[PDB]
């Protein structure tokens, strides 16, 4: 399984960007997916997550209302729409799968994975 | 905040048991996991455990060598690492796994990430 994020870059405060993550080697539908970020000088922080079906989602309070996570399993891609960006949203964004838990070693789930990350810089002047 | 301990220096082939405790967060109510980042490498999943502790996950590189467990009476989570080698040297983070809301307005507490602790496999 391999995750590759794209859409990162430089944008002015107030802007909107859509990050995407394509999975290869395993159908994306097998995974509940999530976005994690790490701002300069800060620890890692959960941003958003979405179930394999797309019916359940998670959002950190810091981005609630401005960010929307979605997915297109047919394209094996997950997205993170980021609106009304702020300087504090500057960080490396990672797309990751969420572990599938098993009662004992009796499952045949595909392995979990982490993307390489993509930088998002919200600045001006 | 989540705080990891029990790391540090360990000789090759040795064992360490990492612990994670938290202040302002009730760990027993969350599925938990361990993530690591070796020098010059990207972050990667290590292991995970259900809130009840009945279900688990292990990355291929550590399965059979590591054991994740938890004590919900002390609200702590552990990761016993055995047969440690150079590739296991890394910063280890304990994290809660996000609660997914089937719609909007659920009342789950926010997810959190530990600060991480260094594990150095050296003689």
């Amino acid at each position: 399984v391999q995750l590759v994020e794209s859409g990162g870059g430089l944008i002015k405060p107030g802007g909107s960007l859509r990050l995407s993550c394509a999975a290869s080697g395993v159908r994306l539908s097998a995974y509940d997916m999530a976005w994690v970020r790490q701002a300069p000088g800060k620890g890692l922080e959960w941003v958003s997550a979405i179930s394999s079906s797309g019916g359940s989602t998670y959002y950190a309070d810091s981005v609630k209302g401005r960010f929307t996570i979605s997915r297109d399993n047919s394209k094996n891609t997950v997205y993170l729409q980021m609106n009304s960006l702020r300087a504090e949203d500057t960080a490396v964004y990672y797309c990751v799968t969420l572990p599938d838990l098993c009662p004992g070693d009796n499952c045949t789930y595909p392995d979990a994975s982490w993307g390489q990350g993509t930088m998002v810089t919200v600045s001006s002047g």
